[PDB]
């Protein structure tokens, strides 16, 4: 029994983290086989940030212009190069630590873990959601650039997401690892903000059938409803639609715990006409939508890595 | 910018997750230098838990009884001895990924990050709060047991809990690494229940300062209160009292915010009477008690959001 927000385990990930300096900046970086993949913008400095020409500003940087430092120990730079918008050090060491990964690019509802770093040195974790406008609400001060975000897969780190600034409303922006950002964001010190969000409603849905199967029932009714009627109450409430793949993707949770999934939206439905009525569900008084249906089965089910 | 529930990062733990095995019960252990730590209740059947009379089990039991997995690799267990709940297997080979580490008791109100495992493998890492009733809400199955609670500050691990069982109302239940329960509860399938549950104020207070370093002040009022005064009206929603060690621990971010302890006290209060009527703090429309004052000031810039 219990539900918690619950990130993957971090090791695997905590063995690739190393601090990346160029100038007076310096950050995070992840060190995969021979390759140090960082933030661009680490080539520049406060006013270059206000409009960067960083093809201009790298051609001026050599390899001995990056300190890579892993632990107690200094890599060296053999070679540089930027993809988009992540610069990636070629050094003479190829990490000991490298696990077995891929770079995927998640889609908006997606969750993930981010292990937070300052200096090369992991500080903490905790699991986001990329929400539909493509920011994190993350938990990430000045130095934070670099720290990444990845799922895992059997024994497979899947990094997804890569650090690189926070919007004047305290959220984030980052991209993949192959430097694309999330969203309509650009790497500059520019005016720049978070579009208005919309609830993850198939988030919401495996949330409640986790609450369900953890023993929470008070919301569920005799009603059902058909997936035009429940997108028309979603699309008021600034709720992502519902597509019949998502309906799909919920079916094993549907059939755990003998609720439909339409059955779970009139039970959705009611609760965003009318509220809580002062009850809470998992111990929250809002509705979550950071926890996708294959979360919800791997935590309930206890799958390890 | 922003205020998460975070965990440790789990690595320097995981490398020292294994499964322990006696008979037909299988749970997780913590391999630290040549010792295996592991619930002492890893002897018993499911029967012997109404009244295991864990010396005589333990007694029956030679080396070769406790087969112990650290990934694909067994280890050779050449000693046993039980240190009150807990049961400590030595092993013929010292983990060559133990860290830096220490065993502390913590005091109700303390956090901690807990690394859920099953079968020696780690599945996920939350964060969680001893309760004031001795209990913690975590997330567990069948199997868990054996997992453990940490917290990392500098490069060194403190461990401070290990999972030993879950509870009728869901909640859980376990121990220190020197085997002594947190809470009136024992280690046996006896009618045992968690004391109610109330609120850590302490905690919900260094919450609402973390809000206002993070540029939310909706909820700050122009009163202040006496420490009594505040209790007694705290006491009737089921909060913990506030003594004056917790409004001496709140001194650094009251400097840091400029709200004296007793003038968030005063917010806390009307919070209390008043609902947040539609708004939230910090993405939450429930009053958060598991971050502590130490969790914030690591948590948060040292510039309040003025
Ligand atoms: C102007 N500026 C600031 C430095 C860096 C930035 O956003 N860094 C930070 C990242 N995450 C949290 C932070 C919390 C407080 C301060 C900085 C934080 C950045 C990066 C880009 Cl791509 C563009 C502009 C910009
Ligand atoms: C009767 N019983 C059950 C097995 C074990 C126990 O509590 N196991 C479990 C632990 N954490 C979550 C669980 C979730 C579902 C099921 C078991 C769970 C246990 C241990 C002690 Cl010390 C006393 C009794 C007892
Ligand atoms: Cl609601
Ligand atoms: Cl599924
Ligand atoms: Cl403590």
């Amino acid at each position: 029994s219990g539900f918690r927000k619950m990130a993957f385990p971090s090791g695997k990930v905590e063995g690739c983290m190393v601090q990346v300096t160029c100038g007076t900046t310096t950050l995070n970086g992840l060190w995969l086989d021979d390759v140090v993949y960082c933030p661009r913008h680490v080539i520049c400095t406060s006013e270059d940030m206000l409009n960067p020409n960083y093809e201009d500003l790298l051609i001026r940087k050599s390899n001995h212009n990056f300190l890579v430092q892993a632990g107690n120990v200094q890599l060296r730079v053999i070679g540089h190069s930027m993809q988009n918008c992540v610069l990636k050090l070629k050094v003479d060491t190829a990490n000991p630590k490298t696990p077995k990964y891929k770079f995927v690019r998640i889609q908006p509802g997606q969750t993930f873990s981010v292990l937070a770093c300052y200096n090369g040195s992991p500080s903490g974790v905790y699991q986001c959601a990329m929400r539909p406008n493509f920011t994190i609400k993350g938990s990430f001060l000045n130095g934070s650039c670099g720290s990444v975000g990845f799922n895992i897969d059997y024994d497979c780190v899947s990094f997804c997401y890569m650090h690189h600034m926070e919007l004047p409303t305290g959220v984030h922006a980052g991209t993949d690892l192959e430097g694309n950002f999330y969203g309509p964001f650009v790497d500059r010190q520019t005016a720049q903000a978070a579009g208005t969000d919309t609830t993850i409603t198939v988030n919401v849905l495996a949330w409640l059938y986790a609450a369900v199967i953890n023993g929470d029932r008070w919301f569920l009714n005799r009603f059902t409803t058909t997936l035009n009627d429940f997108n028309l109450v979603a699309m008021k409430y600034n709720y992502e639609p519902l597509t019949q793949d998502h309906v799909d993707i919920l079916g094993p949770l549907s059939a755990q715990t003998g609720i439909a999934v339409l059955d779970m939206c009139a039970s959705l439905k009611e609760l965003l006409q009318n509220g809580m009525n002062g009850r809470t569900i998992l111990g929250s008084a809002l509705l979550e939508d950071e926890f996708t249906p294959f979360d919800v089965v791997r935590q309930c089910s206890g799958v390890t890595f």
